[PDB]
């Protein structure tokens, strides 16, 4: 069910760049007939523009919506409160959970990392620590994120 005439293009992640400016990076326009091939083509175009870390184009009725992933890349993950589990272990643990160095970052998987590391501590020696992941943006289109472990809440 493709090759349909789109009426409007929307962006689920764009706030600085507007859809009119974003349209210039898209091979398709308003009123155009778009296939799933055009969905992948718009994806790869916006991927090749390099401003977004990930590009998803999907349809909703006659509306084409492009959700994009956070511009900054994970540059460094720093750990504070590694009293039980090794920081090197936490590094790969985060990487295997989604947030990996050099990879597109998700602010929404941050909470899952917090809960996961909290659970991991409890699983070892029954260590009760509170984990908070603080994401700090730096002017190089990357983020430095610090993992705060509170030592001894229970």
């Amino acid at each position: 069910a493709e090759g349909f005439v789109v009426k409007d293009i929307h962006f689920e992640g764009l706030q600085r760049v507007a859809v009119g400016a974003a349209l210039l990076s898209m091979p398709v326009r308003t009123g155009d007939t778009v296939n799933d091939e055009d969905i992948s083509n718009t994806i790869r175009a916006l991927f090749a523009t390099g401003n977004f870390e990930d590009v998803r184009v999907l349809r909703d009725g006659d509306t084409l919506l492009v959700q994009v992933k956070e511009r900054p890349t994970i540059a460094s993950i720093t750990f504070s409160g590694n009293k039980s589990v090794k920081d090197d272990m936490l590094k790969q643990n985060l990487e295997a959970s989604g947030v990996r160095v050099g990879e597109s970052l998700d602010r929404t998987t941050i909470a899952d990392i917090e809960k996961g590391l909290e659970d991991f501590y409890y699983s070892v020696g029954k260590y009760s620590a509170s984990v908070k992941a603080v994401v700090t943006p730096l002017p190089r289109n990357r983020v430095d994120l610090k993992l705060v472990f509170q030592e001894g809440v229970s």
